[PDB]
């Protein structure tokens, strides 16, 4: 996160690290059971840390669950991050708690101009590198799709949205991938793709969670 602040620990519970032996992705919680993020997160051998906010430091609300099964949306695309999400089933039931809780999926779309919390680990400067140890936020709005597109041209679909500032300065970065944009109380973004960060007319681009919450429901019941 580029441009954020730190979140404060645990507030936001829903958050969560992919490791890997280190952290590589975020994901959000959306049941005991299950967690989604980014398909372009995908590897095998993740370990989902939830109740996180130093990452290097156990700080004493963690709980470390292996993943059972990773499932890929049958429709990403890794060229262009169509369909970027996946859903991650936990192997045991996390204990949901003040500090590990599940955040919901929508009901229906957001709306440009809505304000929205994006968080993570990631990358908190423009140019060069600076990870942090502890969790970053972000507010942001959503942007019109006429801005993302222009931004963009050719690159952005229907299962894609903006969100940022067009003048650059506040964003998201390598390593806050697959982690959460929630928007009203409602997961509505997954962190995708951008260029650069926090570059002046190259807003981020997040997987538009709202026209998954058929498939993300018939899967968890499924699996
Ligand atoms: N600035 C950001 N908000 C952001 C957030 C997450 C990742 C990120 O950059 C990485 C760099 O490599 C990946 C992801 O962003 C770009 C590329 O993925 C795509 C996605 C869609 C289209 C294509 C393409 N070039 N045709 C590339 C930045
Ligand atoms: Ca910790």
């Amino acid at each position: 996160i580029v441009g954020g602040y730190t979140c404060g620990a645990n507030t936001v519970p829903y958050q969560v690290s992919l490791n890997s032996g280190y952290h590589f992705c975020g994901g959000s919680l959306i049941n005991s059971q299950w967690v989604v993020s980014a398909a372009h997160c995908y590897k095998s051998g993740i370990q989902v840390r939830l109740g996180e906010d130093n990452i290097n430091v156990v700080e004493g609300n963690e709980q470390f669950i292996s993943a059972s099964k990773s499932i890929v949306h049958p429709s990403y695309n890794s060229e262009t991050y169509n369909n970027d999400i996946m859903l991650i089933k936990l192997k045991s039931a996390a204990s949901l708690n003040s500090r590990v809780a599940s955040i919901s999926l929508p009901t229906s779309c957001a709306s440009a101009g809505t304000q929205c919390l994006i968080s993570g680990w990631g990358n908190t400067k423009s140019s060069g590198t600076s990870y942090p140890d502890v969790l970053k936020c972000l507010k942001a709005p959503i942007l019109s799709d006429s801005s993302c597109k222009s931004a963009y041209p050719g690159q952005i679909t229907s299962n894609m949205f903006c969100a940022g500032y067009l003048e650059g300065g506040k964003d998201s970065c390598q390593g806050d991938s697959g982690g959460p944009v929630v928007c009203s109380g409602k997961l509505q973004g997954i962190v995708s793709w951008g260029s650069g960060c926090a570059q002046k007319n190259k807003p981020g681009v997040y997987t538009k969670v709202c026209n998954y919450v058929s498939w993300i429901k018939q899967t968890i019941a499924s699996n």
